[PDB]
């Protein structure tokens, strides 16, 4: 089991940083939407459903800093969940070795800076098992980084 970001190499566990781009300017009461499909993606190594690999987000991530005090949801594979997470997600099933985007979107609900640019905005932990044998268990972790400013008016 192998997932990259933004095509870069492969990576087997750990933290990652995954910078996305922003809205910089957005109204009072309008909400942040952090779409991560299109940074991050995932792939079983063997192909066919042999080895399926069960995949989750864990019970714990949340905003970071700085945006702690904001509330907001997660979107995962068909469901939406309060952010920051107080159970994990779903399990997604993996067992195609094409790579497959992340199912996942995060909703932020924000003096007038919302966003620093540069700074770690949520810990995104993500868990991984396997079908065979022990599972070959997993962690990883995304620490989401905005490229810009996302300020108020």
């Amino acid at each position: 089991f192998s997932c990259n970001v933004d095509g870069g190499s492969s990576i087997g566990a750990g933290t990652t940083s995954v910078y996305v781009n922003l809205d910089p300017v957005i109204q009072p009461g309008q909400n942040l939407v952090v779409d991560l499909s299109q940074h991050i993606s995932c792939w079983n190594d063997y192909g066919g459903w042999y080895d399926t690999d069960h995949i989750n987000l864990v019970q714990g991530s949340a905003f970071a800093g700085s945006l702690q005090s904001y509330k907001g949801s997660l979107y995962w594979n068909n469901v939406t969940y309060p952010f920051p997470l107080t159970t994990n997600t779903n399990v997604l099933d993996i067992g195609d070795k094409t790579p497959m985007p992340l199912p996942l979107k995060l909703y932020i609900t924000p003096g007038g800076v919302v966003i620093k640019a540069g700074e770690v905005i949520a810990r995104i932990h993500m868990y991984k098992i396997a079908t065979l044998g022990s599972g070959n268990p997993r962690n990883f972790t995304w620490n989401i980084i905005s490229n810009n400013s996302v300020v108020m008016p």
